[PDB]
């Protein structure tokens, strides 16, 4: 499956995923994002796909958390994780992005966050934002797409770089670029192996295997 759910799960203290449905290419499917506890604050990664849905993410971490969202970081352009942004804004919360999503984004036509985060032009770069670093793997499911790790919880949010053990084949290439995405996961591999809990963008999360399965998935399309 039904369109526009949104709810949320705990991983470990402090740290939740939220998961809204929405209908791309006329199906419906799920859609991940990350919650972090940032004092007495909250983190948002990503929307949760759409104005609609993202109204109702904010209303859903009043029933389950009681924290204000703050600061919220799309991790790249495509309207899965920027779309809510202008919800976002108008609630009070500040908006930020890499400059290559936010130029993106534009060029699209979608939302774009406020703020730049610079420091994460190039491929292994990393940034402490509050509760959680943000990396720059480089080009692979988009050329801006970021991953984010929670160092006091060991949770690795992949995004949409990163594949669910269930899928087979690759999906949306369109942006991607599929010479450098098993590079770009190997980065990831390389900077995160304590990581517990792995997230895709869309779909289950599970262990460390989920980055290893996602260059399967794409050396195989290749
Ligand atoms: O990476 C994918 O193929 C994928 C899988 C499930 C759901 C989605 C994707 C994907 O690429 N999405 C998306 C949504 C809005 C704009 C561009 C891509 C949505
Ligand atoms: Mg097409
Ligand atoms: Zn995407
Ligand atoms: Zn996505």
């Amino acid at each position: 499956i039904p369109v526009g759910e949104v709810r949320l799960y705990q991983i470990a203290d402090g740290v939740w995923s939220h998961i809204a449905t929405q209908s791309f290419d006329g199906a419906v499917y799920p859609s991940n994002g990350l919650i972090v506890r940032d004092g007495d604050e909250l983190l948002l990664i990503d929307t949760a796909w759409g104005a609609k849905n993202t109204a109702a993410l904010l209303a859903e971490i009043e029933k389950q958390i009681g924290l204000p969202v703050t600061r919220a970081v799309s991790t790249h352009f495509h309207d899965d994780r920027v779309g809510g942004v202008d919800v976002l804004r108008a609630a009070g919360v500040a908006t930020y992005a890499s400059p290559s999503t936010r130029r993106l984004a534009e060029v699209e036509g979608n939302e774009i966050p406020t703020h730049s985060l610079e420091g994460l032009s190039s491929s292994g770069d990393a940034v402490r934002f509050g509760p959680v670093e943000l990396f720059y793997p480089g080009a692979a499911h988009s050329t801006d797409n970021l991953v984010v790790y929670v160092p006091s919880a060991s949770v690795l949010y992949g995004g949409c770089a990163i594949y669910e053990l269930s899928r087979t084949s690759a999906g949306n290439v369109a942006d991607a670029d599929l010479a450098e995405w098993p590079t770009s996961i190997e980065r990831i591999q390389q900077h995160y192996p304590e990581a517990q809990f792995v997230i895709p963008g869309h779909g289950l999360p599970g262990g460390l295997d989920l980055l290893k399965h996602t260059t399967n998935v794409v050396k195989a399309h290749t």
